[PDB]
């Protein structure tokens, strides 16, 4: 199976995940010299205030924060969208080192790593659903540079050492997502696609153009997870993200000029 190392990573999905070479395929590089704005874009619409986080768990691939999407209490809506779109997790990706670790790229730059808040489209019903639809999640991407640490992660930082390897989850109740934002929500916006198996060209990317600043000691908790089981050769979680992808036929929107 699929995952980040020599002999199943990137770009080997494509032999069990054809679509790997579609046609709207993410991450991308965003030339922000090329980006068009867009005056009929609207501002983006977060409303998490009512968010209700479970539980966190490693998948062997990151860890997710994952939410109660049984109503709408956490939902990303305007911007690019029609509709509403329901959080439902986020996750990160992110470097062996501080100079790498995001999937989409700024003018080629890579950030240390990039937070996904993951997002349905709720007239489908359900994630499942959403995922088999053009129009089907919103990804918002926020990326991380290192710097001064950014409080309203340190939350998750504490709690991995309960979730250092795969298979392992861990209640995590309270959690606000609010803390994980930049001050401005300008955005860049495309279409394009899940980062990981199975790659489904069902998301419309939202990624902010100004990074949240985190410390060196939170990107190294990050790095001492395992993609490993317990009991299973170690393995560090680190460099699970997905290089940029062709543009092919596609413009990426920003909200501002
Ligand atoms: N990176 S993303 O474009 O924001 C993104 C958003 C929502 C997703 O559902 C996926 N992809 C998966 O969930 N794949 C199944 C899986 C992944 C990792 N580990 C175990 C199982 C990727
Ligand atoms: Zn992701």
């Amino acid at each position: 199976h699929w995952g980040y190392g020599k002999h199943n990573g990137p770009e080997h999905w494509h032999k069990d995940f054809p679509i790997a070479k579609g046609e709207r395929q993410s991450p991308v590089d965003i030339d922000t010299h090329t980006a068009k704005y867009d005056p009929s874009l609207k501002p983006l619409s977060v409303s998490y205030d009512q968010a209700t986080s479970l539980r966190i768990l490693n998948n062997g691939h990151a860890f997710n924060v994952e939410f109660d999407d049984s109503q709408d209490k956490a939902v990303l809506k305007g911007g690019p969208l029609d509709g509403t779109y329901r959080l439902i997790q986020f996750h990160f990706h992110w470097g062996s080192l501080d100079g790498q670790g995001s999937e989409h790229t700024v003018d080629k730059k890579k950030y240390a790593a990039e937070l996904h808040l993951v997002h349905w489209n709720t007239k489908y019903g359900d994630f499942g659903k959403a995922v088999q639809q053009p129009d089907g999640l919103a990804v918002l991407g926020i990326f991380l540079k290192v710097g001064s640490a950014k409080p309203g992660l340190q939350k998750v930082v504490d709690v991995l050492d309960s979730i250092k390897t795969k298979g392992k989850s861990a209640d995590f109740t309270n959690f606000d997502p609010r803390g994980l934002l930049p001050e401005s929500l300008d955005y860049w916006t495309y279409p394009g696609s899940l980062t990981t198996p199975p790659l489904l060209e069902c998301v419309t990317w939202i990624v902010l153009k100004e990074p949240i600043s985190v410390s060196s000691e939170q990107v190294l908790k990050f790095r001492k997870l395992n993609f490993n089981g317990e009991g299973e050769p170690e393995e560090l979680m680190v460099d699970n993200w997905r290089p940029a992808q062709p543009l092919k036929n596609r413009q990426i929107k920003a909200s501002f000029k």
